[PDB]
């Protein structure tokens, strides 16, 4: 079952923005959204498509674990962050898209497309460059289906091995206190219109998982912050963190 909150709408509005909160109440099996049309819209994953990308990298060993070094190629890039050595974790935390890129080249299209295939994920449409296929290809995944791939991941159901699956939400973890822990992931859609930032995971409680998908329009990279402030703004409005 879906139920609409237009209420949330005041928290995009709130910062001149558009976009769609989508949650899903794991004990419940009820999803939430402010704007159903917006939450089965699809659009390219570009950084979300990290998660899948690392479980497939893991599962295919061009990942032997989270510690392996992935040196950096010397190539001056705009994201500092970018023009140093990286693991897993970190590669996942500054969005690495260099070191993804060499990963999708060697897990290749053949394999890449299969396991995509057997993730059931998004539009499973590879078309393109096998390293930008996510950023500027035919990808396409909606907030709902970001949602459904994740209840997977968090259960161990993916088509990969425990391990894997393990190790990448590991990598995910995000935020972690004494009320919740977030497992997420960023994303930053920039090269092909609309423009549009995402954040996609779930946050652990005691006695209750919520998984999260949000999308926003993100003409400039100034309102990148609006993708994990406004999705706080709907988990307080719903008291699922203080
Ligand atoms: C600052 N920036 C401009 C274009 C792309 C990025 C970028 C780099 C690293 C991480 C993130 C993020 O969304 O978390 C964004
Ligand atoms: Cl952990």
């Amino acid at each position: 079952e879906w139920q609409e909150n237009k209420s949330w709408n005041a928290h995009f509005t709130e910062h001149k923005s558009q976009g769609v909160v989508v949650l899903w109440n794991e004990n419940k099996q009820q999803g939430f959204t402010n704007n159903l049309k917006r939450a089965n819209q699809a659009f390219l994953p570009a950084s979300t498509f990290k998660i899948p990308n690392s479980l497939i990298a893991l599962d295919l060993g061009v990942v032997k674990d989270e510690h392996q070094v992935f040196k950096w190629d010397g190539q001056t890039r705009d994201i500092a962050t970018w023009n140093r050595d990286h693991n897993l974790i970190t590669a996942m935390k500054y969005s690495v898209v260099p070191v993804y890129q060499e990963f999708a080249r060697q897990i290749g299209e053949a394999r890449m497309s299969k396991m995509l295939h057997a993730f059931d994920y998004g539009n499973e449409d590879i078309s393109g460059n096998v390293d930008s296929f996510w950023l500027d290809g035919g990808i396409r995944i909606s907030a709902t289906e970001q949602i459904s791939f994740l209840r997977k991941l968090y259960h161990n159901k993916l088509h990969v091995s425990e391990r894997s699956q393990r190790i990448v939400k590991q990598a995910m973890l995000t935020e972690a206190n004494g009320d919740y822990i977030i497992r997420a992931k960023t994303g930053y859609s920039t090269r092909i219109e609309p423009k549009i930032g995402w954040w996609v995971g779930w946050v652990e409680l005691d006695d209750n998982v919520w998984f999260f998908a949000m999308n926003m329009d993100m003409p400039t990279s100034d309102g990148l912050g609006l993708r994990q402030a406004i999705t706080k703004e709907v988990l307080k409005q719903e008291k699922i963190i203080p």
